[PDB]
Parts: C-alpha cells; structure tokens; sequence
C-alpha cells in the first residue's frame, strides 16, 4: 500500500541522451538509430531568439558545424535537416543502446516521466501531466532543452516530449519528437498565452478511487448525482466536461471498490462546493489531478518493465 | 525554474535488479560484482514469518534451494550466507552491469529514491525521506520487498535502503545494506509500534527557500525570531527542533536570497501559528519536509551524474 508520484525507471532513456552543441550554444539530443533529435533553436543567439528566422540561419550552417558528444565518444554528422521545430542530426554511427521505442503525440490530460538532462548528462527523474491547456509544470534550469518525456510499455519506450522553452508564466512548452508543438506555442522569445487551465477530472476521480482502495474514505458521502449535473459544478470551478468515455475508463476502479462512477462524482461535487475543511487525502491538502487511471491501476496492480 | 520532487536516474541501479525465488517466496536481490542481496525472510513460508528462527530455518536451506534469475539467464548461486536480517547469495558471475558503489547509513531526514521492483523487474522510481521515527512512506504491494534506495554522487551510487516490511499501520521498514533495520523494527510479522513521527524542520526551511528562488514568497514577513523561541513553537507543532548544524547548512540558501535563516524560521513561525490560509506554496497547500538542504542547492544548480 501507500500511493506516491512515481515516474519510470529512466535508464532506457538515459542511454540515448547526448550533448549537441552549435557555436555558442550546448544543449540535450536524443539518438536514437542513427539521429540525433535536438530543438532547432540550438542554432539561435540569444539574440537571434527574440525573432529568430530558422531556415535562413541554418543555411549558414554545415554537418561539421554540430558538435554531437555521447558520453565522452564524438559522433561524426553527415546530414542535417530541419522537422517542423527540431532539428535532426544525422551520424556515422547507430546507438548501440537504442531501445525498442515509437513516436507518440499524446493527448491533454495523460501523463510521462520527464527525465531532466544537462550538458547530455541525467539530472532527475520526476512525472508530468500535459495540461489542458498544452503547458506543463516542470523542472528545467538553463541548459535543459531537448530533456524527453516518455511512457515505458513492456519494453517498449514511447516519447511524447521534447522540451523547448519555459513562457514568462514560468511553465514549460515542447513538442513531440516530429516537431510540432503541444499548444500554440512557438520557439520565440515573445509573450505567449497559454490557454485558461482546467483541472483533469477523470484524473481527480481515479485519484479518489486510489484513496477509497489505501483505506482513505471521510469523503465518501451518501449522494449520486447525474453526468449533466456533475458537470455544471465542473464547469464552474474550471474541471474538465466528464464524458461516457471517462466513465467507461474509469469502470475498473469503480469495479474494484464498488463505487459506481456517478457516486463518486457526487462526492467530488461536494468537495468542490464545500472545500476539504483542512483534511487530506493521500496526503495532499487540495484535489490532486496528475494520476491518470491508468496510472492508478499499474501503481494498485504493480505492473513492472 | 519549477520545483519538482525529483528522483535520481535509476540505470545505474535497474542493472544490478535480480528475482529471488526460495520455494513460494519471490523478491528482489541486487546483484553486485559476485554477491546477491536480498531479504533473509526469502526463506520463510507464510506461517514462518509470524515468529522465525531464521538461523534454524537458514540451515535447513541448501544453495540449489535459492533461484536467482537476471532477466532470463539464471545465475548459479555458489554459497549462502546471512549478515543481520540481509541474505548474501554468492554467485560464480560478477554482475558486467556493476556501477561504482558503497552502502551508506543515512541519518533520519535524509532523502533517497527508491526503485521499486517486482519479481526482479523495475516498476518505478520516487523520491522518499528517512521519516524521524524511522519509516519511510512508500508505495510497495506484495512483492516489492528486496527493492532499494539509493544517493547518486557523481558517478557512485550510495545503497542506502532495502525494503523488507510494511507495518500493520501501511508505513514501511527496511534495512541497510548491512541488514541492519532503521528504527526499532524486526523482520516478523507482529504489531510493531512506530515512534511518534514529527516534521523535519530543516527541510521544511529548505522547501521555503526553494519556494522563494523559484518566485513565491509571499509568506515571507519582517518579523525576526530566535532559535529558542522558534524551537518552542516548533514543539508544539510536532516539529525537529533546530540546531546551529541545521541553520549551518542552510547558510547557502540564505546567501543566494539574501534572508536569514532566523528571518524564514520566523516566517515558518507564522505559518505553523496562522495556517496557510488557503493558499499553496510550489504547487502545496501543506508544508513540504522531504527535500533536504542539498536537494534544493542540487535542482537550483543542475547537477548531473
């Protein structure tokens, strides 16, 4: 028993990372076969970055213009070219420790493990939920762009993150490993919107379940409630709509615990409308949205890699 | 910037990660050079486990009894010995995946990340704090025992837990790598009572400065205090009492925000006597103690391993 924020074993990842650097500027790949993937604003100044035209400035670029270290083993660059915001750097050599892995552009709401990296080196392990609105709250000094988030399955490791900039707001923004951006963001020093931020329902009612099966039970209260109903106390305290999809995910745990999904939805509402009166549940004191159902079934079932 | 609970990257560790197996029983060992270590209560049955003799029970186990699988190559286990509540299996392989190592006996308030493990295979990676009385509060269902917590520095892994038991109560115990058991805790299944638990003061301070660096600092106050009538404060919350060693350790945090320790003590003062009010520090509506003094200095810095 017990529940905790835990993200995957990093070490599969942690032996596609290395340092790229072009001029001036260091920062993190991931090579996997024979490319390397870094952010394309690897070629930018910090002046360049305010208004930074990509293709005329990697023009001015050559192969031996990229500096691609693996631990302490340079890598030769024969090709380079530019997917939408990242840059992939074509080498000599094949990761002899690529792992079985997929490309993946995942959906607002899951949830990865984000391992932080410096100068090519792993820094730390932590897990991440993409927000609603495309931003996520991490953990990135200067230097940690091109850091990856990944979903480990059986064997297999699926990116869903490359990490380009932290907005004024002070969250994180990145693409997936084809260069497309999660959100309307763009690689450019400029003032960006991130959209209002939702809370993840479903992800509050498998973190409920979570709690009813660790034996933390004080919120479950003696009400039901409908899906239209629920969701116009969801929508005044900026939660996600709940939809039958939601429910049908949630149906393991609901089977679990014998708590039917709309029951425990009628005991969200009343700790929406009536607040947590200063208690905790798995030990937090607010409603806690970065646990994913499955997330909950693999911690709750000990599902391994 | 963000401020993120952060484990160490565990591949260093997922390749030492072994399944014990002795009759019914399956757990994890770590295998390093020729030695694997697991729990000495591999070797109890069910009925064993509520009051072994594990010097009898030992003697009566022969090496073909134990079975000790590396993904799918098993190892042949040539010798089987017991230090305190640790099994040392002797195998006729030194682990080729063995990193520079040693077992190290943390301190109460300490942190470390464990990865949990099941039948050998990694599942996991969180960071935990030694809790005062002794405990830690994981997450580990059935089979999970043999897992382990471990510092990186560098390029050394510091061993510094292995677990062995959950406590009726669903807080965790587990040994050195010496199989000496933090706290008062024996490996038999009996009621077994936990000290009085209390909040690590020093990290709480440390979690403050953290908040401060990464831009939110709105508890902070003009009030002063002194370590004695902090300490007085702190005793009615349950709290460490501070020491000269503790505001010593702290010295680089005041330095880099310009606030004196006594100064946050003050402000930590005024948050334990009026509550936080609703409000939530880096992310938390509760006060955060499992990130030590060199945590917050490690994250802010971007140390790398």
């Amino acid at each position: 028993s017990g529940f905790r924020k835990m993200a995957f074993p990093s070490g599969k990842v942690e032996g596609c990372m290395v340092q790229v650097t072009c001029g001036t500027t260091t920062l993190n790949g991931l090579w996997l076969d024979d490319v390397v993937y870094c952010p394309r604003h690897v070629i930018c100044t910090s002046e360049d970055m305010l208004n930074p035209n990509y293709e005329d400035l990697l023009i001015r670029k050559s192969n031996h213009n990229f500096l691609v270290q693996a631990g302490n083993v340079q890598l030769r660059v024969i090709g380079h070219s530019m997917q939408n915001c990242v840059l992939k750097l074509k080498v000599d050599t094949a990761n002899p420790k690529t792992p079985k892995y997929k490309f993946v552009r995942i959906q607002p709401g899951q949830t990865f493990s984000v391992l932080a990296c410096y100068n090519g080196s792993p820094s730390g392990v932590y897990q991440c939920a993409m927000r609603p609105n495309f931003t996520i709250k991490g953990s990135f000094l200067n230097g940690a762009c091109g850091s990856v988030g990944f979903n480990i399955d059986y064997d297999c490791v699926s990116f869903c993150y490359m990490h380009h900039m932290e907005l004024p707001t002070g969250v994180h923004a990145g693409t997936d490993l084809e260069g497309n951006f999660y959100g309307p963001f763009v690689d450019r020093q400029t003032a960006q919107a991130a959209g209002t931020d939702t809370t993840i329902t479903v992800n509050v009612l498998a973190w409920l379940y979570a709690a009813v099966i660790n034996g933390d039970r004080w919120f479950l209260n003696r009400f039901t409630t409908t899906l239209n109903d629920f969701n116009l106390v969801a929508m005044k305290y900026n939660y996600e709509p709940l939809t039958q999809d939601h429910v049908d995910i949630l149906g393991p745990l609901s089977a679990q615990t014998g708590i039917a999904v709309l029951d425990m939805c009628a005991s969200l509402k009343e700790l929406l409308q009536n607040g947590m009166n200063g208690r905790t549940i798995l030990g937090s004191a607010l409603l806690e949205d970065e646990f994913t159902p499955f997330d909950v079934v693999r911690q709750c079932s000990g599902v391994t890699f």
